[PDB]
């Protein structure tokens, strides 16, 4: 006895991060209605009834998703628990889609059928069968890193011509082979304080390093896996999924730490991001190099925040404690190495160029009119911790003529095509020019410090700086 309207479940398990189930009608079991004749598939489908591939299955909900190939109905399955089940009316066959899964991964498509034959049986030369399928997906990821920092507890801290290092991992979506839309796409930005070095992006595939041609191209062992564009301060960098072969390619990158670095809190923020499809039988695979696409593409993503502080300190009248104006004194590293210069405004103060967390030195290179040199050194430490001041607050003016130098003074780093570097940070190339300081600008009169909370950016001297007063 067969009808029609006999019933069976079509089932899918092993469903996370809470898809949306569209269930797409593309075989109709055609009776008589008490006799099962065969299946009726939608034009343009095709498959193998002994066993439908993979490439088969793709294929239909490649044309399902353009409208090529028109279902029989389209029914929406509610999920619970990682399963979702739908009562089929009669023998009949079907696509299931598994879209928009908020944790980002992307499933491949299922074939669902209720058959007299045997579950999920499509031959047609008493019961009917449902079927139960797993659903399989990926999740991909982004994974970023810097180096060439200073780690201040949990915090990575640079200074001012420093070059940091950065590294890009990631775990690839799983694509079968006929999908459509196989974006395979990373993008950076990096915020105004760092400048993007783009010939600097190294790819490696393979455990081999790519050579990236004048227009972009990203080749391995004569093969093309990617190509690659400067946009803004970072880079679009689309793969060819195929060529990856299932391998991730691991990507580097430097940028230099410039005069706009933020001091405290905001930090300075990379975003990386990594665009695949969450749809692939959906659409077209994005390359578009000029600008990443829009979120049938979905992103993963990782940012790295990088801290900068500054030094800050107060010179008085060692007896009236009066602020005194024009007072030059260097900053040194722990190391002795001159890293600022900076000249008292009206209100007594100075602030430095941005630092790293540290221990460093201050140290008078000329008295105030009317005042004795000072030979003292002063310590200061500075971190977030410390960092408790924030100001109402430079552009350091170099030269590369030592004659030049403001109180004859040492070389703070390199300029290379207009960019500078710290002394650690000494880049390559027969045009790299000795930096020094050539003036110095006090800071502006009322520039206000208050003491505030951890992480406001200023590090000020806890003691005065005292001078003694010639008369
Ligand atoms: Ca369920």
């Amino acid at each position: 006895s067969l009808s029609k309207d006999d019933t069976a479940q079509l089932k899918i398990t092993n469903i996370e991060g809470g898809p949306t189930v569209t269930l797409y009608k593309i075989g109709e079991g055609v009776y008589n209605g008490d006799s099962f004749i065969n299946f009726k598939y939608a034009e343009g489908v095709s498959l193998t009834e002994t066993g439908p591939t993979s490439q088969e299955i793709t294929t239909i909900a490649n044309g399902i998703n353009t409208g090529k190939i028109k279902p029989f109905s389209t029914e929406n399955v509610s999920i619970s628990n990682g399963t979702a089940t739908y009562n089929a009316r009669g023998a009949s066959v079907y696509i299931a889609l598994l879209t928009g899964a908020t944790d980002g991964r992307t499933y491949n498509p299922i074939l669902l059928a209720a058959s007299y034959n045997g579950e999920g049986n499509l031959v047609t030369k008493n019961y009917l069968y449902g079927q139960t399928s797993v659903a399989k997906s990926s999740l991909p990821s982004i994974t970023k890193k810097v180096t060439g920092t200073i780690d201040d507890v949990n915090k990575k801290t640079t200074s001012l011509g420093s070059v940091l290092s950065y590294s890009l991992t990631f775990e690839l979506p799983s694509y079968t082979k006929e999908a459509v839309n196989k974006t395979v796409y990373v993008s950076d930005n990096m915020s105004e304080g760092l400048t993007f070095n783009f010939n600097s992006l190294t790819v490696e595939w393979k455990g081999k390093m790519a050579n990236i041609t004048e227009d972009g191209s990203v080749m391995v062992e004569n093969t093309k896996i990617g190509i690659a564009k400067e946009v803004n301060n970072g880079f679009n960098l689309s793969f060819i999924y195929d060529s990856l072969e299932s391998i991730s390619p691991n990507i580097s990158y430097k940028a230099v730490v410039n005069n706009k670095a933020i001091v405290g809190g905001e930090g300075n923020p990379n975003k990386a991001e990594f665009f695949y499809s969450n749809n692939p039988t959906k659409g077209n695979t994005y390359d578009n190099l000029d600008k990443k696409p829009d979120k049938g593409i979905t992103s993963k993503e990782d940012s790295k925040i990088v801290y900068t502080y500054q030094i800050a300190f107060r010179k008085v009248d060692s007896v009236s404690k009066t602020p005194l104006i024009g007072a030059i004194f260097g900053v040194y590293d722990t190391s002795n190495k001159l890293i600022d210069i900076v000249t008292t405004n009206k209100n007594g103060y100075a602030i430095s160029t941005q630092v790293s967390s540290g221990k460093y030195k201050i140290k008078e290179l000329k008295a105030p009119k009317g005042y004795s040199l000072n030979t003292e050194t002063y310590e200061i430490t500075a971190n977030w911790v410390t960092a408790t001041v924030k100001t109402s607050a430079k552009s350091t003016t170099y030269t590369s003529d030592k004659n030049k130098a403001t109180d004859n003074s040492e070389q703070v780093g390199w300029l290379k095509n207009g960019i500078f570097y710290s002394i650690d940070s000494r880049p390559t190339g027969n045009d790299v020019k000795e930096a020094y300081i050539e003036s110095t600008k006090a800071l502006t009169d009322g520039t206000t410090f208050s003491k505030s909370n951890e992480g406001s950016g200023t590090v000020l001297l806890e003691t005065d700086i005292p001078n003694t007063k010639l008369g």
